[PDB]
């Protein structure tokens, strides 16, 4: 279904990176927060919702979702909650020498993952022509 | 016209807030940032050619566009500079929900949802969200 994301955090540098994945298409909206917490949890799903369809969120359902914050997010951005990473830390680390801040790599590999063509869409493609369709 | 973007900064409370709009849609990415410099203006640009397709974007061509870093940012993501209201309208849904937001970064991304997601001309209309990937979608 084309509302349905899947959110995963991930760890590098004793810092926390929050991962969204459109799961239908592969595009990935990703950000390094300071802490692992619902108000973090909660704001990175309000940037999200704002700027895609988000109908479904599918995640690891653990203690940042659990709090006030998070779900009354959710509530006002009319949003459910019901591998990838490891090809983006591989490009954060080619990456990672070319920037003094982790923050930068991230973004340098969210736009080289969602750019990429490997018939042969990029994620970006693919995301818009999903949604497209949809409406 | 599918990769063509305004970016603007928009000042309140004391801080900084980078407003970029994809002009053939209406559709907008906006941030709050630390200060308008080089290196969060490089940044907002590094993270919005990321996930959307920007071929130009439009400036108000000031100090924070002149310096290596952000000429860099833009190099390396494929992107061109070119010549030099919303700001309003996202202004007043600031104002209108600034009250339930502790964080105005927080009141800004309401905002950009609201902005992003409002229906024009009411029924049959489409959202700005709705445009842009049906612009973008109609280009490839
Ligand atoms: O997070 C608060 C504020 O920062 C923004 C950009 O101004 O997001 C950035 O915040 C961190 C800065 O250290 C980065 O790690 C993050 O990845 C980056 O996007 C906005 O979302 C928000 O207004
Ligand atoms: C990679 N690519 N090549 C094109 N012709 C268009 C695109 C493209 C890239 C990103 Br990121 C997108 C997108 C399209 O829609 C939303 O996000
Ligand atoms: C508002 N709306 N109503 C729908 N049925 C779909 C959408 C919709 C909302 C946002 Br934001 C989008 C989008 C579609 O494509 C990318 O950004
Ligand atoms: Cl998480
Ligand atoms: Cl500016």
């Amino acid at each position: 279904s084309p509302g349905i994301w899947q959110l995963d955090c991930t760890h590098l540098e004793g810092k926390v990176i929050l991962v969204a994945v459109h799961v239908a298409s592969g595009y990935i909206e990703a950000e390094v927060i300071p802490a692992e917490t619902g108000q973090e949890t909660a704001y990175f799903l309000l940037k999200l919702a704002g700027r895609w369809p988000v109908k479904t969120v599918h995640t690891d359902n653990g203690s940042n979702f659990t709090g006030a914050t998070v779900r009354a997010a959710c509530d006002w951005a009319g949003i459910k909650q019901e591998s990838m990473n490891k090809e983006l830390k591989k490009i954060i680390g080619q990456v990672r020498d070319q920037a003094e801040h982790l923050k930068t790599a991230v973004q340098m590999a969210v736009f080289i993952h969602n750019h990429k063509r490997k018939g042969g869409y990029s994620a970006g493609e693919r995301i818009v022509d999903i949604i497209a369709t949809d409406i």
